[PDB]
């Protein structure tokens, strides 16, 4: 290709905010999105606390008929898509929207729907079953509906990667412009999987985060005290497009997506190897897709999820690549803050990443108190840091060691 | 790119058979696959029948510990990805599993296991949800166990859209290899919906034929008394790989993946516009990412899944691609025979697809006894029909109008 990619316009819901701008005000405050679950009754689990999303009013977005229709994994990956086709300030017309896809992925879909079918199922047989049931329920359903309320008729598509699912999805998206098969691509991913079936499935696991007297210190990423994830909800999207589409239309540029990586670590099917030398192959990779030096990198926005394994993981795999200069750049987990968004985890921190760059400013890691052994980069501890950034890496690993690596740029 | 994709090996589980020649020997043979349902109990049902894969030995390919960890899907998926890189006879190696990734996905996942252990939430609560839950039903999960099985290390990942997802899985993993991001991927996908929730979740929407007296007769795709599909599990893989690479090791090369094209309808939730235009949007994609005139398409593997809409849609929209040309070229159904396998459905007809190139033979339409209004193509009604085949286009659409299509070659 010759065929550049910009991010012309983002959207998200996080348990930071409704927005873009109110989610990255509580990030650059080290504000944590984390506190006890309200909509449902935990008193009986191990956890029960997360990353919810506040206020979420799905009447901005769809009339009530739509709406309850669609699990709340895909009311979210829609609020985000039409944020971020909103704010891109594109115009869908005959002359383009054949040129005009999505990509919105999800992890794990419609797992609250599913369990209320479920009951209904259980209790009084199949016929219970709501008619609306598979598609308010599956995961490709944002790109479907978003692509039927904008009249989008380009490459209709969904990524379902685990924790890597947005950076999947943006990729995927950047590649298909790149190709010439779109000229712009709304991407990112959704979640929702704080129901009895999530909750007390990665609990059964073992994997999440026990600290219940203190939600807001649970998600401590590199922290020696560190005991597991923290389970979140929400959404990002980015509108992707192709550099001469976006200057001829005079869009407001966010930054340049120039690199693109995957691996598999092909070694566990939730752990990675100590030494991270999947995540290593994926940042290296997108280095190359992006013709980038190591050195050319200022701000990694890690994984970092707050686990034993994949923390330190990461840490390897960033020496691994970056060697003296893993000492220069600045690498933070904005999980310490949001917790672990899963399938979104990607699509917001892309996002975050975009504004690093608009910014200037490293986000924090928020509860790194006593960073563990060999955690000794700087990992922006507590603070937000302003510095120069012209290069941002953003990681997403996930079960299956499924691993992707976007590269952004800032756009001159 | 200069860089060609072939397929070196496939493989498959069938309503038809247990692999790739005993199912390719029932599709020649006009042979149904569709019968009442044994593993469960559905006498209150209003469709009672489907097509099951029968006599799966997981043992063949795992253990007894690894299988009872894992829905059925994943079961299925394996069983395909194993079948298909034994058939390749391509050797894993320090020197190359960089260079060999996974796509499988799959249109719903592991829904036995989620109604399963939803059954045991709700009956005994959160702690009996098994550990293994989420990393034995989510759809990354044939992708992630297979690259841990042969020590695959390139890109990763699975896509989920509905009925479209095995075309989308093997066009994307062919992108990958001529963009230089891999030398061989194992693309294609599973499914296995036949549990309450997904028997009750179609038949809630009244999507499924009820034909139960005679289910032989029930998937009957152009036919004036079809009245829905037939559903059906199983799987399907292939081993793409660049034709230097294939070469280099004299493999043996069934086909080359020359296009791939998608599109979205934009239209409607379930249904495609009656005009196909979406459908015949992506088949021109396709044929112009092949270099392709519609002229020269001997063989179409439709869509074709027995539904009122569907069936007449997607005949208009061949119309509208091939004009004059689609009275010479022949274009079949061999859902007629497997049913509909959602996820997989892409899969085992991209196999067809090839194995019609390799044998010279369009596979028939059974069923097709009153071809309806404007279903006046060679639809290959009844019999297999030998015939020139240099190239097979095969169509996938899926909820939400997400529409893909591979174009396939002979190799020379
Ligand atoms: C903790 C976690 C995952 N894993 C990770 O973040 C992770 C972190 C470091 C290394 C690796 N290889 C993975 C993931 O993929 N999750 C998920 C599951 C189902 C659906 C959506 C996400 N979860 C919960
Ligand atoms: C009947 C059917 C689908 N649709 C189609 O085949 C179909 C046929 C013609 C046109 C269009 N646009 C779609 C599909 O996507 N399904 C699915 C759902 C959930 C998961 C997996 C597949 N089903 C059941």
């Amino acid at each position: 290709s010759r065929r550049r990619v910009v991010i012309t316009g983002m959207g998200m819901l996080s348990p930071l905010g409704l927005d873009v701008p109110s989610s990255w005000e509580g990030i650059l405050a080290g504000r944590s999105g984390i506190a006890p679950i309200e909509h449902m009754d935990l008193s009986a689990y191990s956890t029960r606390f997360g990353g919810s999303v506040k206020g979420f009013n799905v009447e901005e977005y769809l009339s009530a008929k739509e709406a309850r229709k669609l699990d709340l994994f895909i009311q979210y990956g829609l609020a985000a898509s039409f944020q971020a086709v909103r704010d891109s300030g594109l115009e869908v017309t005959d002359a383009n929207r054949e040129r005009i896809g999505v990509s919105m992925g999800s992890g794990i879909g419609g797992l609250t729907n599913i369990e209320n079918n479920c009951r209904s199922l259980f209790e009084q047989g199949p016929r219970r079953i709501s008619p609306f049931f598979v598609p308010g329920s599956i995961i490709n359903m944002v790109s479907g509906f978003l692509s039927i309320h904008l009249g989008l008729q380009g490459p209709n598509y969904a990524l379902t990667t685990a924790a890597t699912t947005g950076t999947h999805s943006i990729g995927m998206a950047a590649r298909n412009i790149a190709y010439g098969e779109a000229d712009v691509m709304v991407a990112g991913g959704s979640e929702m999987a704080a129901c009895g079936l999530g909750l007390g499935g990665f609990g059964a696991a073992r994997a999440l985060s026990t600290r219940n007297d203190e939600p807001t210190r649970a998600s401590r990423p590199w922290d020696r005290d560190r005991d597991g994830f923290v389970l979140s909800d929400g959404s990002g999207a980015l509108v992707l497009e192709e550099l001469e589409h976006a200057r001829a239309r005079g869009a407001r540029i966010y930054a340049e997506l120039v690199g693109f990586g995957m691996s598999g670590d092909a070694f566990h099917m939730t752990a990675p190897p100590e030494d991270g030398a999947g995540a290593a192959r994926c940042m290296k990779n997108a280095l190359r897709d992006a013709g980038l030096d190591p050195r050319q990198v200022d701000y990694i926005n890690a994984h970092g999820t707050s686990t034993p394994a994949g923390d330190i993981a990461e840490i390897a795999a960033v020496k691994s690549v970056f060697g003296e200069h893993a000492h220069a750049l600045s690498m933070s987990s904005t999980k310490s803050m949001t917790g672990h968004l899963l399938g979104a985890a990607g699509a917001v921190e892309a996002i975050f990443s975009v504004l690093a760059l608009r910014d200037q400013v490293a986000p924090p890691t928020i509860n790194l108190d006593n960073p563990d052994e060999g955690c000794d980069l700087d990992l922006v501890a507590h603070e937000a840091k302003p510095r120069k950034i012209d290069v941002a890496l953003s990681n997403s690993f996930g079960f299956g060691g499924t691993n992707g690596t976007l590269v952004f740029r800032r756009f001159a």
